[PDB]
């Protein structure tokens, strides 16, 4: 079972990550966490240590541990990167994150998704979204309150998600149940949706399991802004929901075998 | 022990069987109580009995701390209900915790906000409604809106509040532990919700929960659900009410724990006496 | 899911309970397959009917996947042979894992070690003998043993035997998962029990279990007990036999799943194709 | 509930242990670490930092994790000192570790059982035991004998513990259950017994639950010799499980509101 723990003080010498049961096989480095970090201070010089788990920068099967030198995201978001690497490398799976409403403003609609391919221009964006006429009223919005204090509604997609992660069951152990979970457990979250959600277009998870489809969780939020980093957060945590219950169904002791069964059920 | 609760049963099988372990002695339950939630289940406008055995964990009325199975006589939502009216008799007698659920919306058309929350003691009158609401004039308007749809195709919000929480069940650790991400998680589970808000959230107070946990004023969970004759929605809230009240119970358990009801009372009594 | 199980009952009310879920759908399986266990539970040297139901889970004597609820009318351990029954059936099906229990010494007198291990083919002998072991000889010392003495007073050492488990179930971590400790967990938590053994620990021969795995051997747990007017040893081990085939199908179910019994199977066959 | 993690790869830059649900308010050091590392060595330069979890020599409340410079057994070790330090500050709860059997060779069993008190002359006795007769006829025997390859039977005592924790209920979640699963997943382990166990005086666990007397677990393992370091890492193990269900029983946010839940449960 993809367990994990962080720990550290919002001044003290280190912050510690610690994710378990993750396979043997998959590259991930230092700098990948560095560049995961960076993203976090995102919004209108971190130093990582990897020190169990990983070998000629690849996972070894065995706990992986990571110190960050400095409330705290750090860890979450470093924990994520590492759930990024496992999910594309076994599954091809890939997540992306944006606003979709900050401060009562709304993106359009009508407009494209962004997808994985759209990382760069959301990065750039000082409110991460690709609706150029929302984040110009949005920074309007921004200026004339203080900045931390407005809420909003962020959105994580999962694409290259196979359809049968979940269960049927009606418990908390649906997939649907699990992501909601972990976003209202963020601070300041207060609501969570799949697809449409209040609104109702299944999101991706229909009778408790993904269907194959684009999986789209949205959370709001409401407490220099700090929506954007709110949803580079969920996007961490949705990541490493997401690799839990792949591997639970998927799972193999390496990457290659991971994605070995992948293609056996896929097959049948 | 932490309160745990498992179903079981066929929707064409002999019986339905529900077991919930870590209750503390000496709740008051019967099967009559249990009859009654389950009728509830069925409430709900339409355009075109149950039998319940206690087998273990109860003797002369009251609970004996072990666990305790139901067996229900015949997707089924009966023996959440049944788990649900006895989560409710326990945190009832146990702290005075008592919930209320009723639809918020129903096929697009909304309720009035403004109106007064109902209460408890509303119960009556939510279950004479047959879109379960005290919105007369939102209730003619729903039924208007059922008449030109197949009724149980219809989604809506539902809206599950708990009065007399004490302040600080949950954790102010960023996890699946608070107790938001356990509301979100109990709703989310059931068949159909689509999404989940504590307090006015999407929108916005607090819904009685901030920083991971209870903070003593009424705690309201919003549910979207989106799938006689009849529509779906008012039962769905009758369902989340069951599955609310079951997670209450067990995070209100884990704070003031005891082996009887009247050692729980006990102990919340200390707890607020700091 | 996780093979789980839950029982539940009062010795004096009108049912027990047991309840187990994870289990594979096609696990052939009857009320009178449960009887017969249970009749087992009883027997023992003295000096001095069962009624089930499978309320859930079960249709056209098969498992359908989903929780099965069982019903045995009426400390008790009917329950768990109940359970072990199901697990029996689980384990032959889908691994063809077969298991046995006898007493290797009980009240001081122990049986001698240099005879042939006992097989599953050697059941109706063990059922027939009153001290539950085919050293005749020992039988007799035993007899004498518990007449000189109250007779369920006395204590002795149980063994459990489990043939066919394939090698590498467990995990070479140390810990809480290992399977020898969750064989020794499963004994010790029945009442009476103060000590485990894994092969012939204490004396050493791994009793098939290394590293924290199955290693193809016969696996070996060894149970040590100290509490009509029968002894209560050879009813230990049968006991003891129904928490080790639940621990057996537990982990079994982990290393090769399935969502059926004949998926099980295949799983297993693939496994060992390497 | 006290949770805890171990990483760190036989030869790695670093062995990471953490553990969670401790409450704030125990005195502990890297130099009670270090000390507890030393012991682990003995049988016939270990740097430690607390990374997290410690303000001014006392835990916080949050998660506590160690590094630790260098199979190990070291982590584990690690972890039962700050077990330690919490059972005995919180509840006066103290072990003991000693070798009761090896290569074969018996103590005496009319002798005194060891108490907390003898913690220097089982440190300073090359195969931890007090019976001076037994341990020359021990040595003798390893000297006979490779030394690492011979087994023994080792035995934990716990000392101050109150009556009333685990449960009645027959489950593995008894606390006889859960310190025999605790033993018996050190690897080598092949027995674990309470009291007298197969001899069969209770060991201090009557029906699933303490019943204020000495705890007394035996192990018998069978893999320069190994059984004196065995005998110490199964004490970190127990230590360990009686930290875990202690706290679960009477656990507080703090060592001061522990004591002051012991002292309630205690009155009545
Ligand atoms: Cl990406
Ligand atoms: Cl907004
Ligand atoms: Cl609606
Ligand atoms: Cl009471
Ligand atoms: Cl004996
Ligand atoms: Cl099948
Ligand atoms: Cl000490
Ligand atoms: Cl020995």
């Amino acid at each position: 079972m993809l367990r994990w723990q962080t720990a550290g003080e919002s001044h003290g010498e280190a912050l510690v990550a610690m994710i378990e049961g993750l396979p043997a096989g998959v590259r991930i480095s230092t700098d990948d966490i560095v560049s995961a970090l960076a993203r976090r201070r995102l919004g209108y010089q971190d130093k990582v240590r990897l020190l169990t788990g990983v070998r000629h920068g690849l996972t070894l099967g065995s706990p992986v541990a990571i110190e960050i030198a400095n409330r705290e995201t750090a860890s979450r978001v470093a924990l994520g990167e590492v759930a990024k690497q496992f999910l594309d490398q076994a599954f091809g799976i890939r997540t992306v994150a944006h606003v979709v409403a900050l401060g009562g403003v709304q993106t359009n609609p009508d407009l494209p998704l962004p997808t994985p391919d759209d990382l760069e221009a959301l990065d750039a964006s000082p409110v991460r979204t690709l609706d150029k006429e929302a984040e110009v009223r949005i920074i309007e919005r921004i200026n004339e309150a203080a900045a931390d204090t407005l809420g909003g509604v962020i959105e994580v997609l999962a694409y290259g998600v196979p359809a049968g992660i979940g269960t049927y069951v009606e418990s908390d152990r649906r997939l649907d149940a699990a992501l909601a979970s972990a976003i209202m457990g963020i601070q300041a979250f207060k609501g969570v949706e799949i697809g449409d959600g209040f609104l109702a277009r299944a999101g991706g998870i229909e009778g408790g399991m993904s269907n194959g489809q684009v999986i789209r969780v949205r959370g709001a939020m409401k407490p220099s802004t700090a929506v954007p980093a709110a949803s580079v957060v969920a996007e961490a945590m949705v990541r490493l929901t997401l690799a839990k219950y792949a591997l639970d169904k998927f799972g193999g002791d390496s990457v290659a075998e991971t994605r070995r069964n992948l293609e056996s059920y896929l097959a049948s």
